[PDB]
């Protein structure tokens, strides 16, 4: 019951970190709404979970500003007043900053950075002063606190994610608008996009990326996210919550 | 049951911080000795909390080195093996850097650093090697982030207990132990000390201080202990969690 | 001669803080061409500063992407090899996250990130591998290191920088280019522009938002940037260097 | 002439980075006394670098308190008011938090963080009021951004003075004492000690701990020291200044 009343809006929640997200907020007492490109696979992901009644799936790109209204629209409807927003849609480009191309620079910060500003902005609009302990969790990156020379769109984008989330932690705490604004930043997560990429986690488990000698699970980000989501957090804003298995610590 | 089978020892227990953990981490199913130098305090800090089959009070000062290793005796004789070392005991000086007497200097370091050290050492050879899911919670302040013109020495020794709970993260981490060593930042709690100086809370709740505009209590910092207690937190290690209201953030 | 042989180019060097690297850039004796989106703004601030055989104006839109190859090709007819870059170049809105239009968000990110990308790209490629000792120097802000609330998408392009510099410096370092990338973090600055606010020196002095009670002058940065284009600065890479007045240090 | 008039303490003078400094120092103007504990070691050192009129060795521990009020007398006597403090001396000591003998502990930060302390605490005192230009830079290191598991007490003592520098900073900022306080972070640098430790320069050297893929020289950290004794930088104060070839971007 540690969400008890909480309505969430996970996007990119049909897969990886975003699903277990959803799967343990629901455990929690939350009603969920997750986002994906796919309809396929964010049918069978909501159903995983569980029925209508706590979660549902909207097909919206975070990218698509004129769905995000009605994406908060769809979401009241179902089940009440949004509470919590995770910003979690995102890609990735395997180009360093020289190597990348201006359609890629464009692709990737349409997503990970536009689509968290909307995200971001809309969630203050519908969630300030209703009295809601309403909690907006921006998904960053250990890629937002060092450089990786192979991910220079994605630092940046991560980057601006990390700061943005502090102009609207403070304004929302300034204003009294009973909306927190943190950030999360994974170190490396096992999914089934790692375990299709050939020697991607052996490479990140070297103690010189991950001390821990291995990589995370997708529960990993849920928990960090319902404390963040919970009134647990309620004096937690503006901070990054780091979750990577002693990656930046070196 | 977050906590189902933690032996914690939490270190400056009977006050403040210190208090609202050990009894968070006892609803969430931990066994708990508190530590203070008062038997007065700690004896009714215990009992308000529960009887002795869950708390337990030991008279200790965490700048007594030789007490240190008969504390952890006594907590396993209680409780059996110590899984969680929470290093919280402290005290402040209000004195710019300029104006700290080397008396001043040497009583806060020897009870901030050494203690939290000696904590961490014996926490480490303690519970390394035992499959028990350990976890040693290093408590900073905002004042291991930035600076207060006020508060020299504290400062000194909360950026010392920031850095080197990453050392002993990494060493941890690197040797499989199944130990995990993190930091806890807090910013301004309302406690009965804080309500003892006059002007405090107001002072700390000016905007250009805390942002929300209020300072936190005790339970905010209760609750991401208990996270990083958890195995919820088995990803997270030497990394650092801020509960500030937004102090850091501008 | 601190800067001998060096060719630099600086993007909003007609105006503040640009106006002043290249006025110390030229001192140290770099050959320098500014750019800047007025004709005469350009022409003028050329001329303050010497003959066009040490300094030249081109007029240039940092957003302008195609214009980027041709600046480097003007600047080689002119001086020889570019062998500096700083991407200084930005523009500010005044508006929340939660007020900014999607207009703003895309014109200002257009120039402050898109930018200072299209110049680092360029430059990476343009200077690698040629014995020059190259450096490209990012202008950030104090705004990247934290939040403002009143300036929601000037955060989100300073942690972007911020970010994205890390990357090119690594992959820079990684691959034997010789070529360092570094950011710059100014706190306020007295110019022209600050002046026509009413109330903004004043505002930015309190001791609140700058400790030494005062702001800083466009040299305060140029003398950094000299340090950072010159050979002496040859193992810094991938750094953030805060001329600020103390206002991140509280 | 960058440091015309300047009157430079410069402790652990006598070898690699300290040296490196002072001899940089005299060649921009500035009048030196360094100071080590071996007198051999210490004439040969200063009179490498000019005569006594222009650089002085003094023999001193930087533990020892009592002398530190005689160094400031000494150098006052030979050149005028000091207006330059650079706290250069540490040690290090090879061992785990988990491993560190207490009186390794307290041996390390006797030197590392106390006099540190003790010389800043005297700097400040001594140079406030003066209208001298007078600064302060502390000797952190990389490790006082991130750990090293088998650097604990040393990241203990960099941790600390990286933040206790922050609040001397602030402390003179705001009682605009004309005193900047400021700490300077090397990676790793080549020296003499580095030589006779077989294997260690090219540990170093890995991309995994430095991507320019070799260790700096004790000039690389004289030059960033210039800069912060001039009055070049005398809008910095508080902030952190890193050279360390990449190691901390990744």
């Amino acid at each position: 019951d540690r969400l008890k009343g909480k309505v969430a809006i996970v996007t990119g929640g049909t897969l990886g970190i975003g699903l277990a997200i959803a799967d343990k907020f629901v455990e929690e007492g939350a009603k969920v709404v997750i986002t994906g490109r796919h309809a396929d696979v964010g049918e069978k992901a909501a159903k995983s979970i569980g029925g209508t009644d706590v979660i549902r799936f909207v097909q919206h790109d975070a990218s698509d500003e004129a769905g995000w209204t009605k994406l908060f629209d769809t979401t009241e409807e179902a089940f009440g007043p949004v509470t919590t927003v995770v910003n979690n849609a995102g890609i990735a480009v395997s180009k360093s900053v020289e190597d990348t191309t201006t359609e890629e620079w464009r692709k990737l910060l349409s997503v990970n950075l536009d689509g968290v500003f909307f995200g971001t902005r809309l969630g203050i609009q519908r969630m300030k002063n209703k009295g809601l302990g309403a909690s907006i969790i921006n998904m960053s990156s250990i890629e937002g606190f060092v450089g990786d020379p192979t991910l220079g769109a994605y630092n940046a984008s991560k980057g601006a994610v990390r700061i943005m989330s502090k102009s609207a932690a403070l304004d929302c705490a300034l204003k009294d608008y009973d909306v927190r604004v943190n950030t999360v930043h994974p170190g490396y997560i096992k999914t089934p996009l790692v375990d299709d990429l050939e020697g991607a986690e052996e490479m990140m488990s070297q103690r010189t990326k991950t001390p821990m000698g291995h990589i995370g699970e997708p529960n990993d980000i849920a928990w960090i996210c319902v404390y963040l989501a919970s009134d647990e957090s309620k004096f937690a804003t503006g901070a990054e919550f780091v979750v990577d298995g002693g990656y930046t610590a070196q």
